[PDB]
RNA sequence: AAAUUUUCAGCAAUGGAUGUCUUGGCUCGCGCAACGAUGAAGGACGCAGCGAACUGCGAAACGCAAUGUGAAUUGCAGAAUUCAGUGAAUCAUCAGAUUUCUGAACGCAAAUGGCACCUUGGGGUAUUCUCCUUGGUACGUCUGUUUCAGUGUCUUU
């Protein structure tokens, strides 16, 4: 059996000389969208050293 | 004679008829031929500086690029620069992009973001380890390719 290996490739990011490659989905900045700053959450930072945050 | 009941008128109440409107319907006629494995129709969940819906849109999310028009948008806020301009707009146009999770729906599934394997690129005593990360792996069917099986028919080394 014989693996794929098709010939042409499908999109246009992944060629010999591409040189603009694919920028991501997920960076650092979608996955931490922002900081709580409640009195619930305040509470925490001082005292149990935990930050809290809103993620995707 | 009051009071009460009934009747007629005036004013007030209750109620939404009549009249006048109408960016809606209905019917007839005339043109045009253009959905989908390059992922359709339909569904789900999201997105606005301040939105629930309805329209619009898809982590590029009431939009981006291009072109045209050439100064707004507006409930408030702000931005004022964008003002003899390589440029305002819930503008028109639209030839370039994005297009989550789905659905014929396609790795197995399904009241489950469940359970696999292969693969790219990187991250942490290891060829077998765990992790992030890129893209794959359904069914039928045609042409070609490669690898096979059959004391099928034949020669024969």
């Amino acid at each position: 059996r014989k693996s794929r290996q098709p010939k042409v490739v499908r999109r246009c990011y992944e060629a010999a000389t591409c040189t603009f490659p694919k920028l991501a989905k997920t960076d650092k900045y979608t996955i931490v969208r922002q900081p709580l700053t409640t009195e619930s959450a305040m509470k925490k930072i001082e005292e149990t050293n935990t930050l809290v945050f809103l993620v995707d």
